[PDB]
């Protein structure tokens, strides 16, 4: 044993070691307990950066311990690797986006394999391989059949000088984010997941899902927000009927989720695309103007919460049908064509998007709801105007002193005995449109023929094979460009028909990965029957917050879509949850030649020749050139030092601060680790750990067997309920330093010091397996992973009696 901790020597030499024994290539037996341990598998961006290395270290501490405690632990890695990154760097480089996405995967695999994760690379995939996704285009033929993906027009934003499709986050002002150029909103055909078919599957089965932390169990609920309210009709007033065909002319139709307050609504509003505006519009060149800047502006949730909300009146107006008020119709920006109907009705006493939509125009506010004794100010909101557990009618004729409850089922009694209305259940939820005008993603399985229609692929001629001889230009997708692939027969006549030439969302990929894990080289089906009962779900996932709530929702989506389809049993994807915080890092900045800033990466840096400017903290990116790359850390302090530092600086749920001090620190232990061995074994040997009764120990002896024990158990709680594995170092650390403090010389005491070695480099294995691989082999002849996790005595935590 070398006295010098030297992370190169040990750590390729203890993956040879597990690579040999195949600890962690495992297979369906059901004689171990299963564990399935999922990290969110990777985009090839090219190499690893530290978001990555966190991710991958707690899914293996966890994995690891599960091992080391008898559980048949799966741990596998893939690649998910469609998307724009591989299309941008094609243009920038002239590259095809395959050869530059399998380049990334070979690199950033070797760096993965460096860093010790105990992963079945046997599992491992590649999205963009049509050994994979075949099956993603078999269920989207399947679902098609079926009606749960359709076919229908979408508008979407046109971008007239890169020729591009641009999703809403790329448009700024409306006009696109790198040419500058007004978007024209277009119609075209697109393909839909119906999503809200499943609502209530995807709402009631998050009771089953014990284990999932309630904020992301609230996540889910407000995505897809259910609501039961109530339909109700205003009918057009006499004077207010020019220009109004068919029921338009009859009425106006409102949804509300606050039909107790019905007695209280002081206007109405409708979107720019209501028939009511049109004909409101007609000989009124102001609201003209009005109805065309909502019709130009973004509709996206994130642009409606924000903005100025604004209206018009039209002066036209309806009658409430529960006090006969007659109320005017308004435009207003934030009613939406298409979500219901269209319309909704106004109670600026007791909803404060109203009260400050009235406010601004000073429209009437009428108090319809009583809370306590509290007093109502017509000029100052309140949180309890908006109250409904507590909240009893007043102003509302004979409905006063309901609660919310029954003066709901009042009115709903009015209104249908006179046909104004009727209890109805929504869902903000809208269908998941699937279709991408982009190269880089698994084709849709259409074939487009005049004759038939369009027309799925049939199974036997899947998958529809993506090209890879393809350099995309930025100039349009270079699918529809390309008659050699669209070209083809219909599969139903056989006469000439054209392919899809758009590509699916690459959140489908990661919507099912996790059960291709359970066979990879499966040929028959998504999943093998078999693999996916024994596996059954993931029981551990561990991942990033960038778009978790779609990600996890879609994924729960396809889980109830497989399991329908026959191919899984279990409801539920993913049994636990653990989001790692970001990882933040100091900015360096040196100012312009005209007033402005310039940031260079950490590492090109002298810290404490030019002066550079240290600016704020925050998460390593590209935007502000802070990212400190992993492999510059692995290569001056080896994996374990790596892997150390991440679970030590912060709770895995807490943003992690990079500290050239924190790594120093770090590798300062693996080489304490180290020696505390090293001089345990030159100063004896090694000996049969201590065990049995330990009455006649001394005081000294007994309180290092306490303070072991303790923290084993501290260890165990800390890796297998909290989570919270920079705690678990801290124990053991404590327990060196008790060990250091103590007389371990004599016969009894050197069988205790084997024990605590025995046990520390055993309760660190998961976090740091190369130097606890290594110490251990030094300690015990015994393979550490059949000594399994090291059990508590509890007869070392019963003190004296006094
Ligand atoms: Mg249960
Ligand atoms: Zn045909």
């Amino acid at each position: 044993m070398q006295e010098h901790y030297q992370p190169a020597a040990i750590e390729p030499a203890a993956q040879k070691k597990w690579d040999d024994a195949r600890i962690s290539n495992v297979s369906e037996d059901a004689s171990k307990p299963k564990y399935y341990c999922l990290s969110m598998f990777p985009y090839p961006s090219g190499k690893l950066h530290m978001g990555h290395v966190r991710n991958y270290t707690i899914g293996d501490v966890l994995s690891r311990f599960k091992l080391l405690n008898g559980f048949n632990v799966m741990q596998p890695m893939g690649w998910d690797a469609f998307g724009m990154p591989a299309e941008n760097a094609a243009m920038k480089n002239n590259v095809a986006p395959a050869a530059w996405t399998y380049d990334n995967i070979e690199y950033m695999k070797t760096q993965l394999k460096s860093l010790g994760f105990a992963v079945d690379w046997e599992r491992e995939v590649a999205t963009c391989k049509p050994e994979y996704y075949r099956w993603e285009q078999w269920l989207f033929t399947k679902l098609f059949e079926k009606g749960i993906v359709y076919r229908k027009n979408g508008t979407v934003n046109w971008d007239p000088v890169d020729q591009t499709v641009l999703a809403n986050e790329q448009v700024i002002d409306g006009r696109g984010w790198r040419s500058g150029a007004l978007i024209e909103k277009r119609e075209i055909p697109m393909y839909y997941f119906k999503i809200t078919d499943y609502a209530e599957e995807l709402l009631n089965d998050l009771d089953k899902l014990e284990h999932w932390p309630e904020q992301v169990k609230t996540m889910q609920r407000n995505w897809i927000g259910k609501s039961r309210g109530m339909t109700v009709r205003f009918a057009v007033s006499d004077d207010s009927k020019q220009g109004l065909e068919g029921d338009y002319a009859k009425f106006l139709q409102v949804y509300t989720t606050r039909p107790d307050t019905l007695m209280g609504a002081t206007y109405v509003a409708v979107a720019a695309e209501h028939p009511l505006a049109t004909a409101a519009a007609a000989d009124k060149p102001e609201l003209q103007a009005f109805i065309a800047e909502c019709k130009a502006g973004s509709v996206a949730e994130a642009d409606m919460a924000t903005m100025e909300k604004k209206g018009v009146p039209t002066g036209r107006y309806v009658v409430n049908p529960l006090n006969g008020d007659k109320l005017e119709v308004w435009i207003a920006n934030y009613v939406l064509w298409g979500y219901g109907d269209g319309a909704v009705m106004a109670v600026p006493a007791h909803d404060e998007r109203d009260f400050e939509f009235a406010a601004k125009y000073n429209l009437p506010k009428k108090q319809v709801i009583a809370v306590g004794d509290n007093a109502f100010d017509a000029n100052r909101w309140q949180e309890w105007y908006g109250d409904k557990e507590n909240g009893v009618l007043v102003n509302s004729g004979d409905l006063d002193g309901l609660d919310f409850q029954t003066a709901f089922d009042a009115v709903a009694a009015k209104l249908q005995s006179q046909g104004a209305g009727e209890p109805k259940t929504q869902y903000r939820l809208r269908d998941w449109g699937i279709s991408r005008q982009r190269y880089w993603g698994c084709p849709i399985p259409i074939v487009h023929c005049e004759k038939c229609g369009n027309v799925p692929v049939p199974a036997d001629q899947l998958p529809v094979v993506l090209p890879e001889n393809v350099v995309p230009d930025g100039m349009g997708s270079p699918l529809a460009k390309m008659p050699e692939f669209y070209e083809t027969s219909c599969p139903c006549c056989g006469g000439a028909a054209k392919r899809e030439t758009d590509t699916m969302d690459t959140f489908i990929e990661s919507s099912w990965y996790f059960f291709r894990y359970m066979s990879p080289k499966f040929s028959d089906g998504m999943v093998s029957a078999e693999s996916a009962k024994y596996w059954g779900a993931v029981d551990q996932y561990i991942g990033g917050i960038e778009h978790a709530i779609a990600h996890l929702l879609y994924a729960r989506f396809f889980t109830k879509l497989m399991r329908d389809e026959g191919l899984v049993n279990v409801d539920e994807p993913f049994e636990r949850l653990l989001t790692q915080g970001m990882v933040v890092c100091e900015t360096y900045y040196r100012e312009n030649d005209k007033g402005g800033k310039d940031w260079i990466n950490p590492a090109d840096v002298e810290l404490t020749g030019l002066p550079v400017v240290i600016s704020g903290t925050e998460k390593m990116s590209k935007s502000k050139n802070n990212g400190v790359d992993p492999q510059e850390l692995i290569n001056a302090y080896g994996a374990d030092t790596a892997r150390l530092f991440m679970m030590f600086a912060a709770p895995p749920e807490q943003s992690l601060e990079w500290s050239d001090s924190g790594v120093e620190g770090a590798h300062r232990f693996l080489r304490r680790l180290w020696r505390t061995v090293y001089e345990y074994l030159k100063q004896g040997g090694a000996v049969k750990a201590f065990a049995g009764n330990q009455d006649g120990l001394s005081k000294e002896l007994k309180d290092l067997r306490h303070k072991l024990h303790s923290t084993t158990a501290k260890v165990s709680d800390d890796y297998g309920r909290r989570q919270q594995f920079n705690t678990a170092i801290a124990a053991v650390m404590e327990l060196l330093n008790q060990y250091d403090k103590t007389d371990t010389g004599s016969e009894q005491g050197r069988a205790v010091a084997q024990e605590v070695l025995e046990a520390a480099v055993r309760l660190l294995w998961p976090i740091v397996p190369h130097i606890c691989e290594t110490l251990w082999s030094e300690l015990n002849g015994a393979k550490l992973w059949e000594a399994g996790w090291p059990t508590v005595d509890e007869a070392a935590l019963v003190k004296s009696e006094i």
